[PDB]
């Protein structure tokens, strides 16, 4: 069960899997009796958006084909269309004032959490401070529902693609595939391209300097095809000058907001280095989502870009921390390296980027801490940390000397010299560790038998609660 | 024969299933057919030279382009500085240079281009009559059946990018690359065209578009950028979107054509289909619109840039009308035309009538036998004393009739009768074209043809096809 491994699965899965807008008057067992003419159905959901939409995973990719050879065009007055065909249907019923089967009712999967005001009553109604991180983890991560929709959305993407690409693939990375996704959180998603007889064969096509003008003349064009031809594309943004050339869109039937980006093969390591550590240890995972959703309550982050911390470098110096226990809680990348083989060799642009991926591989960890230290430690650590002196290094797991004048620099473990948290000032770093020592203070003194029963917050949801 | 729209779709089929193969320096045409062939039939091949020596191959079957497709790499030059677009445009090179184990026999290349006037003049001069003449001229301008194959190529090559999206398009040329008053060396214009189960009624979600002029513009505009950074082989890339009809223009290097791509004009389509009969009922009125527009070019009463110039297509309409004014007939009339049409070949479009017979069998030949002798210098005779003043061009009728409105030189658009197809010439052109006329028509009149054929001098096209 290596990252990869998973990856082609749940593409493959999602190869052959479709969205159908459900009608109003919606009867379950007549549309999968319906369905299933076409093929065996492995797994189904409903969802809410502005309507009742089903995803449908057919066991065979044939049943696609099948379903779509009895599919028509729609046909209006104005009459005016852009007929790609894709995987998204619109089922209505042929007499619909003659069906009264209205009381199914159907069984709605969630694509969102619930908000930090409904939560806050459930984390003070828990026994302890560990609990409360658990149950935020639960109502929080991804469902396996979600992680389908994902993985579709790049299936949609990929063969829109296909029309001008042939051999394209659009692979997800970031949160939605390094296990500390959280309902709601984006899409991002990178674009991907993969002798008898007496003659070397070759394709003419144009020679430009760089994979970046090619990169943003293909993302330019493709940019405009969903805005123009792709059906739910919407808020289509080109980005193209950024250090990492990018187009945002969000997409009407999965819900979600998306990145599409070309041939980041470094963010695809480090979103296998944090599948890693969360698979390692459920109290790394814990940890995270409470911290994020710590760092958001107090503004220390936000949607736009800035001069805040974002959620990935917030993620890496809680990565560190766990790097830092006595025994650490998870191995150090270098750790990680020496126990990789030729096949784990990756070697991209100059930088190294080879670790392990087999799981059994690594020891286990010896630690035995709870999370109710951790939290309380993480605060601590960090609040009294020296942050004009030291940078982060999750390679040696220490401590280092700054190689450039930088407020908080964290060491972007595979693209050496780079700082992934060069966007912060001192403002912010100086709100972060003002935010941290007054929740390290507020766990500390805190009388959690007494606030119980008081019915006040306590624990996590404490430290939840604007100061 | 066959019908014009029987030989478009074709002519695109046999596109459809043809690919264009830079070949090595060093070529060895036997092996390299030996080696296509392995991938299926070969129906026809040519090779033509642009910056190397480049060829045309047309499979038997559409498999075998998939077939070649497969076995053909990218170039790799940096890594991924290459747009990975995939089309029908190869290069081929030899694996081991070092490995030539035959004789080498040179290649027969066909032209793309007709020899220029001076080299022409000469020819003219050596042959026995006028008439002659004008079929020299013909025969050395007209197109060949290899430019045709490269014409019809382009327009797939740009079709292919369209069916990204529109997955039922066509790009169909029309104007004279197919209406068989091509030349070697003219443009390539080309159009965009987009043509009880169970319980649920089941559809495609598809996005919307706007109406007919903001979806061109844009369809266009993505086209454009698409041939523009896609290429391979585009160039010089314009997009004149807001034009009455909205247009892209671009060189192609591959095929050397020079190419204007638009939307939904079925009118210019129709227009070209006519001529296309007019031109195929008598060889005589290919050869007069040859000599006449090669005449035109000469004395600068043409150009290559639009303007208050005639235009070629507006000297072609008059050239029509001309032969329709004979005694007897060269030509039918338009409304003739109509008359013999059918259900069929009943067209309507936008509110105007465009209908008129496709099969040639149903038009009588014509009595009229006038040489071109007679009809040369009939056409400057003609239009030297024409009345511009009080009269226009009408080719339904065949007849001379009053002006609509104020225009100099006034032509009725057969199809959409409210226009004037050469509205764009001013006076001064008009005024020029006349003078060149009389002129052309006094040198045929008064030249002593003998006299001058001994004297190794111009005579007759000759005469009229160097400047005054
Ligand atoms: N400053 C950075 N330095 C190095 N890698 C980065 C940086 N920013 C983003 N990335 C990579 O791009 C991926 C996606 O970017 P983001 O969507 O912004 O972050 P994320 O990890 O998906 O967390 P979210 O979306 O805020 S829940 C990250 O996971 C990184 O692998
Ligand atoms: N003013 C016009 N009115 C009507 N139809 C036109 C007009 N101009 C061009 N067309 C159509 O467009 C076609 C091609 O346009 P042009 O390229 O300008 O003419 P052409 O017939 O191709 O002659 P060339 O290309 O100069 S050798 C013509 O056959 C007409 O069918
Ligand atoms: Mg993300």
């Amino acid at each position: 069960k290596t990252f990869t491994e998973v990856q082609t699965e749940r593409l493959e899965q999602a190869d052959r899997s479709v969205l159908i807008k459900c009608p109003s008057k919606l009867n379950e067992k007549k549309l999968l009796q319906y369905l299933s003419s076409h093929g065996k159905i492995d797994n189904y959901f409903f969802f809410e958006n502005r309507g009742i939409h089903a995803l449908i995973e057919f066991s065979e990719k044939s049943s696609v084909a099948s379903l779509q050879a009895v599919t028509g065009i729609p046909k209006a007055a104005e009459h005016h269309v852009v007929p790609y065909k894709s995987r998204l249907f619109t089922f209505t019923l042929k007499n619909p004032g003659s069906q009264a089967a209205e009381e199914r009712p159907v069984k709605i999967s969630p694509q969102s959490h619930i908000p930090v005001n409904e939560l806050i009553p459930k984390l003070c109604h828990a026994d302890s401070i560990s609990s409360q991180m658990y149950i935020l983890l639960n109502e929080y991560q991804l469902t396996e529902e979600n992680i389908k929709l994902r993985y579709l959305a790049c299936s949609l993407v990929r063969d829109f693609a296909r029309a001008y690409f042939p051999d394209s693939t659009v692979k997800p990375f970031g949160s939605s595939v390094n296990t500390f996704g959280k309902l709601g959180c984006d899409v991002d998603m990178f674009l991907d391209f993969h002798k008898k007889g007496p003659f070397e064969m070759e394709y003419q096509m144009k020679r430009l300097p760089s994979e970046r003008l090619a990169t943003q003349k293909i993302l330019s064009i493709i940019g405009d095809c969903l805005d123009n031809f792709g059906p739910g594309y919407s808020s289509v943004q080109k980005i193209l000058n950024a250090r990492c050339p990018l187009v945002k869109f969000s997409h009407q039937p999965t819900g979600f907001q998306c990145d599409l980006s070309v041939s980041n093969s470094i963010a695809i390591r480090c979103s296998e280095l944090l599948y890693i550590y969360g698979c390692l240890d459920p109290r790394v995972r814990a940890l995270v989502f409470s911290l994020r959703c710590w760092a958001r309550v107090h503004g220390l982050t936000n949607s736009v870009p800035g001069t805040w911390i974002t959620n990935f470098s917030l993620t890496m110096m809680i990565m560190f921390f766990l790097q830092k226990r006595s025994p650490p809680i998870i191995p150090t990348l270098d750790q990680l390296k020496e126990l990789a083989d030729e096949k784990d060799k990756h070697v991209i642009g100059g930088y190294d980027c080879s670790f392990v991926s087999d799981l059994s591989k690594i020891k286990p960890t010896k630690n035995t801490e709870t999370l109710d230290e951790l939290l309380c430690d993480f605060f601590q650590y960090f609040g009294n940390f020296d942050f004009r002196k030291n940078s982060l290094n999750l390679r040696k797991g220490k401590e280092v000397n700054k190689p450039e004048s930088s407020p908080l620099y964290i060491w972007n473990p595979f693209e050496q010299d780079l700082n992934i948290s060069k966007n912060v000032n001192q403002p912010q770093l100086e709100k972060f560790v003002a935010m941290a020592r007054e929740s390290a203070w507020i766990l500390q003194k805190e009388d959690k038998t007494q606030q119980m029963i008081n019915k006040e917050p306590w624990g996590l949801a404490a430290v939840l609660i604007p100061f």
